[PDB]
């Protein structure tokens, strides 16, 4: 009978699939009927995004940078074979990488638990954090075909050649066919991974480890243990002692075969691709991808970019398209919800907003938790196969309804 | 009484820390006393890469290639502080990356399976097979420091600018200082690696899935997945559909999670990289890095190196050089001699070598399954933190010779 009138504006950016169906009726049941926000629409579907020749993601990042917070929806990013599907003019980039790369700052991963479900780890049981540099490296490369014989070279050229010089290593020289390409970093984007890497297992108090390929990229992820190192003997050593807590640099090998078999509970900071990667492992391994949070967050520690985890789940989504019933968790994308509007009311001081937050979230666990309605994905977890084990994917999202309602009373 | 004549000689390249200590003891007690063997050896300690300016690493590599068959003993790959700890000249590439580059080829890595032995990912109860393509990427890559702001190109001057023209592709535009990379890889290689990949999932019966992040580097990882189907529907597609397996491309971060939740039982090609990373979690979550073999395959199929797959394991070194206990797992090891005197065998018809592997294998792992006499990190497996469910990494040794005299009898 009340609503809670949220202070600055939301950005949200619609996607594509099984997410698109889950993320409407998301903000039409759990959202809208209890908050008077402003959201500012930005549709990043594939169409919207072809025909709007990709523009609109542009314009969306850079309204998250404008007003602070976004809540963005699962997105197709186009392949060739998508480029078929949806006839699209080009194949389109990422438009996670485009948003990333102009928001720039660290993606911080970490699984939903549910007590009442097994893990897939079983030793796991303290949740792990995964700090995934957001941004470069691949998800900003320069690859190539090479046609034929020739040399191959990445060749560097300063503005001023007083501070610095001209650089132009040989890379390889083909006999044959095949590919290139380049990548990069800068000390600036390394420095703050850093410091929000750093702050995290300070706020949290977990030990943090770097993890990196120093042995082989003896230059470049030399960088990253490095600033590290010198960020952290620079102004956290101090805290961190205090604590209780340690850092430590150690091999992406040796680390994740460490993860594997720990019980959980420390924060993984990774260089981009790890990040991606061994988010997944983290999220499927606690569970389901369903299970697993994601918020990008700026060095400056004031902006935000919410998400679930996971993808569009298109092979749900094709189930969907020939009338077949789907299962689908949506807990991430209620979180990606959640978590969006509590640094919403951070920023604004609005606590009836971050309270909401919290009560959506509840509301959404405990209906697994307590109620024992959960989606198929959550159901094999428990170890049933047997169809009456779970419900649907719409059928989920109203207990959450149901119980939101009543948990509102209160 | 007697001992076995063995053909053509075997290339052994020796290593570092604790690896070194264990090999040793394998040769001395478990090798020498049964066969007769030309062990062309090669040192490769850091001190012996050092003082011969990491030559004999080449040498060695050579020598692989020429008598077809090498085994070898984990190395340090020197970093900033192994050349502070050793006194070395320079920071020596990996003796790895440098053999690999060498022979070419596919790294084929799975599980050592031991049932008494549980397993960190319980719903895995299959082997999982990885086959790591060896030859470029990061591994073979080209770093560098950006000092401060000025241009980054990828520079491709073709040989006959009438095949194939020039390219110089603006990688970035550095505004303060960062890190800069490149790398390569041929369409020749990718092509072994795919052709060697399925003729094993056929050997084996098992599924074949390649892994990729093509949505992001499309033109680069598209070529591993364009060759790899290329391949696969010109001279395997067949046989698949006859075995009744079937061989998919999947992006990476759906592989992984696929992985982990599955029972096993796969065929997972990698990329370089990802080959690396992905083993480790593999072999860890069946168990134990100490419980995993690594075998690289020429594109010929006529040229081997055995190893274990894990590195030297210099925490554990660390002790022993205090003069602390032991608990190593010798496992790999052993095997990595086992598999290597195997591929000797089925190049120079020895029947007799071939038995003695088998018997060496049964032997190493009869002292586990049977007589209940393992390592450290296998007792934790099982869950006993108890001093007294584990021996040390010399009495393990002993058990496994003293087990090894008795099976051969027979
Ligand atoms: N950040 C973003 O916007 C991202 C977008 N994508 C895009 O999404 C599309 C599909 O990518 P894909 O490789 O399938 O990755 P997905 O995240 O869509 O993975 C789907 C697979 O994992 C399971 N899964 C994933 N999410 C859920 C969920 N919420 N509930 C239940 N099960 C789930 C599915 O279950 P099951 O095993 O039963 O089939 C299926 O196997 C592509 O266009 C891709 O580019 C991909 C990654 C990130
Ligand atoms: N192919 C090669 O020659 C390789 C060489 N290396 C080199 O090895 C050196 C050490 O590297 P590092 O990061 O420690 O990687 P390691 O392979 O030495 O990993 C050691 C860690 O994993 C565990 N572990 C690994 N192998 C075994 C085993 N056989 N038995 C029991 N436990 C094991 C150890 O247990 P615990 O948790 O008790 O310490 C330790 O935590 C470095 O110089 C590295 O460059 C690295 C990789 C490959
Ligand atoms: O940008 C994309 O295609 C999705 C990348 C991804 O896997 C993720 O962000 O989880
Ligand atoms: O070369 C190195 O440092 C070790 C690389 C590695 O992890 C491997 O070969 O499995
Ligand atoms: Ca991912
Ligand atoms: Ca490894």
């Amino acid at each position: 009978f009340s609503k809670i009138k949220v202070k600055q504006p939301v950005v949200e950016l619609d996607g594509d699939e099984m997410t698109r169906i889950i993320w409407d009726k998301i903000k039409k049941k759990l959202i809208l009927p209890y908050l008077d926000v402003d959201l500012k629409y930005y549709d990043l579907s594939v169409e919207s995004r072809d025909a709007t020749s990709d523009k609109i993601t542009q314009d969306a990042a850079e309204a998250i940078k404008k007003y602070g917070v976004g809540i963005k929806c699962a997105t197709i990013t186009p392949d060739e074979a998508r480029v078929k599907e949806f006839n699209l003019h080009k194949m389109w980039k990422s438009p996670n990488g485009t948003i990333r790369n102009i928001l720039g700052g660290t993606v911080f991963r970490e699984p939903i638990v549910i007590p009442r479900i097994p893990r897939l780890v079983p030793r796991w049981e303290k949740p792990i954090i995964i700090g995934r540099h957001a941004h470069g490296d691949q998800y900003k490369a320069t690859d190539t075909l090479i046609p034929g014989p020739g040399s191959l070279e990445l060749v560097y050229k300063p503005s001023d050649p007083t501070t610095a010089q001209p650089q132009t290593l040989k890379v390889y020289d083909y006999k044959g066919s095949g590919v290139a390409m380049a990548m990069y970093n800068t000390d600036e984007s390394i420095e703050g991974f850093a410091h929000s890497s750093f702050k995290l297992a300070i706020d949290k108090k977990l030990n943090l480890f770097l993890s990196t390929k120093n042995t082989i990229l003896k230059k470049y992820d030399g960088r990253f243990k490095d600033i590290f190192q010198e960020v952290y003997e620079a102004q956290y050593k101090s805290k961190f002692e205090q604590l209780g807590i340690h850092y430590e640099h150690r091999l992406i090998d040796d680390m994740v075969a460490q993860m594997i078999k720990s019980k959980g509970g420390f924060i993984m900071a990774l260089k981009n691709y790890d990040g991606d990667v061994q988010s997944d492992i983290v999220a499927q391994g606690f569970g389901s991808l369903g299970l697993m949070t994601s918020i990008l967050v700026t060095p400056d520690g004031k902006t935000f970019e919410s998400e679930a985890a996971h993808g569009t789940v298109t092979r749900h989504y094709r189930k969907y398209q020939k009338g077949e019933e789907t299962s689908t968790n949506s807990i991430a994308s209620i979180f990606a919800w959640s978590r969006g509007l509590l640094k919403r009311g951070e920023l604004d001081n609005t606590p009836a907003l971050c309270k909401f937050a919290n009560i959506l979230e509840s509301a959404t666990l405990n209906t697994v938790q307590q109620d024992g309605i959960m989606t198929k994905d959550l159901a094999l977890a428990c170890g049933n196969n047997e169809r009456s084990a779970y419900v649907t994917t719409e059928e989920f999202l109203d207990a959450v309804e149901k119980r939101l309602q009543k948990e509102i009373k209160s």
